[PDB]
């Protein structure tokens, strides 16, 4: 009913209720603007720049922007007014000067935040395009910057923007791709069209809602595509001239570039220079505009991207029609990832298992890998949403997957795309923070975009909604407004059992072929005399209610669960000088009762014998025993964990070859290893009643994954066990699978495939925390914020 008027309502902040016509920055996208929105709100006359001949003009309200004497008080000068007309310098030409305190006009309650978001802005543009982005380069060198910022998977636009807004993984906020089917709604979300505007898609609590609920006003973050960038900037600057009670504190600008051009020309196409220059000019308009309003040393500015851009061409397409015969029985969500479901829920013939097998290791250079979603690397956090299809294809960088060839030429055109694994270098994007609350001329390590919501909340004095950030992990970006987290309280205290059972009380079906001076010696070991060597950062805290025992040994310490009948964690240190040994022949099948732990709270060997699929391994490796006599400890029933034979090939190579390799490279390592149970693929520790698989005929639960946390000194001139300073960590969460179908070269020696598997399943310590309910690094000499940053670190193994 577009017969209302936008008079005095241009870019109004409260969108008004149909069937009244709209005047807000999204009205165009809903074809809902008042009849006079273009005439009143999208003025273009005379362009965007003051010229010497306009200086002091008589106000003409038709002009896009003003060069009249009254313009600063009206808040609608062209951004270069003071430069052209009052002998001022452009912001970019001014020296960098530290902003120690906010320098704001009277009536400003808090420094505003402006988020300048750029689509497709790959991390390496900051160096490669530096010659043509002076304004961006100044923000970067004068403020706080990371070398790169890691997006979420899939590295598509809307999943990443909404992660920036919420602090949530896509599985949690519900925007899991740029297209989706929700079976509960029976409804589809797409880029083109109207369903995507329905609020039921968008979960969690985005920043503008967090602000509004807590009494902080927000500019609307979404801009209709036809609103020119110059008008977006002028609109933000006009909002910043509103009266105190009406003026927002948080704003977002968005640019569709350089993504738009990158899809057409590739990430480094010669055509990409111009888009980067134009974005830089837009940054210059904002900063000049702020300087005119005396806000350039008041506002915090974030310059942030959603994802990068890779070289991708029509010819690098894999076709499912080359693998499946049944291609017409499937629906594929295609491109830089694949998602497969049945075309018809009425076809009881459709079988996921046969589709996976037809797609598994079928061609020698296959450029995609199929996964059941629960088997994807846990670091992707891409499974716990009904909108994510059970079958997933992880597509190699530089490739696409499509159903049939005709999908690719009845839809070559494009040279860039994005969407791949969020570890891929080409997908990485940018972060710069500039302002009073950010640090001065500071470089920070790369971090994940899920962390920024918390920081944006800190910048605005908001309490964040519950999210997947680790609040405090990015305190090192900030001068002020830091978040002083406290360590979580331990919920369960350990028991410390001594010797309480005789050997003959155990009827576990286990067998094992097994002085006065050093009788005392091994008593001391069982009492924890070496514990300072093997437990370097304190005992992990158990953050849930359970029954567990601390068990000391010469070579390792463990926290042994009476409920799960195995360790929650096993901690050991391997020095650079440590020697690897074999398992002696007489000890091959040795398993020994632990006289500290009751038979009723022990595993038993007969279950493993009876279970024809399931074998066992050990958490502390027998290969790394300090002495023949200490080795006996490694065969305790309390150190045993269930392992499929296929997995034991992985585990044995880790333990026998790789731990020593890491100790020699890193100058000793401390290893914490353990099981993980995540049968409902939610990324969170399972309770006992969630476990779907036990060792046959027993109560021994089968892990879904095995973790290790491998810590050393960041200054590798110091040994892991005498480190005075910051730590270095790498971790993994390996899937506990009955086959090695994930690894196409698994018929070869482990030296050819195991380490590449482990790299794909790299993890953060925080990922393991979620999955175990344990809290690590509780007793270090480091600040808690520093430890939070360490727990969020991901070792990516990119070149
Ligand atoms: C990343 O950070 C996020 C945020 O902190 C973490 O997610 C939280 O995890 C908690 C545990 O999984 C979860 O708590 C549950 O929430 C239920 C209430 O849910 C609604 O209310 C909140 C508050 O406003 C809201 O945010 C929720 O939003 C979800 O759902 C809507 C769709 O309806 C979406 O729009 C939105 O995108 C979001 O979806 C995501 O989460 C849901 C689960 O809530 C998933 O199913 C989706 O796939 C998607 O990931 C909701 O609108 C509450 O009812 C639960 O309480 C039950 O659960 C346990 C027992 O299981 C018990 O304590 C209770 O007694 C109760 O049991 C009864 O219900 C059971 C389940 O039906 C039933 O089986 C029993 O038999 C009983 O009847 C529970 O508290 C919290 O909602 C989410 N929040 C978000 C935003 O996702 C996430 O874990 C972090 N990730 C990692 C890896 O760390
Ligand atoms: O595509 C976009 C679009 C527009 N405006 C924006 N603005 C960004 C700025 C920002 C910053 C953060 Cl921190 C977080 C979020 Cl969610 C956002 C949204 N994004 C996309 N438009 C809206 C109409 C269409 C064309 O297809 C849909
Ligand atoms: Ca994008
Ligand atoms: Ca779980
Ligand atoms: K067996
Ligand atoms: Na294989
Ligand atoms: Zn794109």
């Amino acid at each position: 009913a577009t017969s209302g008027s936008c008079k005095g309502r241009c870019f109004e902040l409260q969108e008004v209720g149909p069937p009244d016509c709209r005047c807000d920055n999204l009205c165009k996208s809903y074809s809902s603007c008042c009849h006079d929105f273009d005439e009143l709100c999208l003025k273009t006359a005379r362009g965007w720049e003051c010229t010497k001949d306009r200086c002091g003009e008589v106000r003409n309200e038709e002009n896009a922007c003003h060069c009249s004497e009254d313009c600063l008080s009206r808040g609608d000068c062209c951004t270069n007014y003071q430069v052209v007309c009052k002998g001022e310098s452009h912001w970019v030409d001014d020296d960098c000067e530290e902003i120690k305190v906010p320098e704001c006009p009277a009536g400003f309650v808090r420094p505003p935040l402006i988020i300048f978001s750029v689509d497709g802005f790959r991390a390496s543009y900051m160096k490669k395009g530096s010659k043509v982005m002076p304004n961006i380069e100044k923000l970067r060198s004068c403020g706080t910057h990371a070398p790169y910022m890691r997006p979420v998977y899939p590295t598509k636009t809307f999943p990443n923007l909404y992660t920036l807004a919420t602090g949530l993984y896509p599985e949690s906020h519900g925007i899991v791709g740029n297209s989706m089917y929700d079976p509960v709604f029976d409804a589809s979300f797409h880029l083109r069209g109207r369903e995507k505007f329905n609020h039921r898609w968008w979960g969690g609590q985005p920043l503008w809602i967090t602000a509004t609920k807590q009494g902080v006003r927000a500019g609307t973050f979404f801009w209709s595509v036809s609103i020119p960038h110059e008008r977006r900037i002028l609109t933000i600057l006009q909002w910043l001239s509103l009266p105190d009670n009406e003026r927002p504190s948080v704003y977002a600008f968005y640019s569709e570039q350089p993504d738009f051009s990158g899809h057409k020309y590739g990430p480094f196409g010669p055509e990409m220079t111009n888009p980067l220059r134009e974005i830089d000019k837009t940054v210059g308009q904002l900063m000049d505009g702020l300087k005119q309003l005396r806000l350039h040393r008041c506002v915090n500015v974030i310059f942030v991207g959603d994802h990068g851009m890779e070289d991708v061409t029509c010819d690098r397409t894999e076709f499912l029609s080359n693998y499946l015969t049944n291609v017409d029985d499937i629906t594929l969500v295609p491109g830089t990832l694949g998602r497969i479901r049945a075309k018809s829920i009425n076809n009881s013939k459709y079988d996921p298992k046969t589709i996976i097998a037809a797609l598994t290791c079928k061609k020698p250079d296959q450029h995609f890998k199929p996964y059941m979603k629960q088997h994807l690397p846990k670091r992707l956090h891409y499974a716990n949403n009904r909108r994510i299809e059970d079958i997933h294809l992880l597509v190699d960088r530089r490739w696409h997957v499509a159903r049939k060839p005709l999908d690719v030429y009845k839809k070559c055109f494009f040279q860039g795309d994005h969407g791949f694994d969020n570890k891929v270098n080409s997908m990485q994007t940018v972060f710069v923070g500039y302002g009073p609350t950010f640090k001065y001329r500071t470089k920070v390590p790369p971090f994940e975009n899920i962390e920024l919501y918390n920081v944006m909340c800190d910048l605005l004095g908001l309490k964040p909604a519950p999210n997947n950030g680790t609040h405090g992990s990015l305190n090192h970006l900030l001068r002020t407004n830091t978040f002083r987290p406290t360590m979580p309280d331990e919920v369960s205290r350990p028991n410390y059992p001594g010797i309480m059972y005789l050997q003959s009380e155990f009827d576990l079906g286990c067998t094992c072929d097994d002085n006065k001076l050093e009788e005392l010696n091994k008593r001391l070991h069982t009492k924890g005399s070496t514990k300072e060597r093997h437990l370097l950062y304190g005992r992990p805290a158990v953050l849930y209610r359970t029954s567990y025992d601390i068990l000391y040994h010469t070579d390792f310490e463990s926290g042994y669960s009476e409920i799960f009948l195995m360790p929650l964690w096993t901690s050991y240190t391997i020095s650079k000088q440590a020697e690897v040994s074999s398992i002696p022949e007489h000890l091959t099948n040795c398993v020994r009762p632990d006289v500290r732990v009751s038979p009723g709270f022990s595993q038993n060997c007969l279950a493993y014998k009876n279970d024809k699929q399931m074998s066992y391994g050990f958490l502390f490796p027998p290969y790394l025993s300090s002495s023949p006599e200490a080795k006996y400890d490694a065969f305790l029933v309390t150190n045993m964990v269930p392992m499929y034979p296929a997995f034991k090939r992985v585990w044995a190579y880790f333990q026998r070859v790789l731990v020593k390799k890491y100790a020699s490279e890193r100058n000793g390592v401390n290893v914490i290893s353990g099981p993980i149970f995540d049968y409902n693929y939610d990324g969170l520790r399972d309770t006992e009643d969630e476990i779907k698989q036990y060792v046959e005929g027993s109560s021994i639960p089968v892990p879904t994954h095995y973790y290790s946390i491998i810590t050393s000194c960041l200054d590798f001139t110091q040994p892991a066990d005498k480190c005075d300073g910051p730590l270095s960590v790498s971790s993994f969460i390996l899937p506990h699978r009955p086959d090695n179908d994930e690894s196409c070269n698994s018929s070869e020696d482990e030296s050819k495939w195991v380490e590449e598997l482990m790299k794909m399943h790299t993890a953060r310590v925080r990922d393991i925390e979620h999955l175990t309910g344990l809290d690590f690094y509780r007793k270090t000499s480091r600040s808690y914020s520093e430890i939070l940053t360490l727990k969020t670190y991901l070792h990516t193994y990119e070149s």
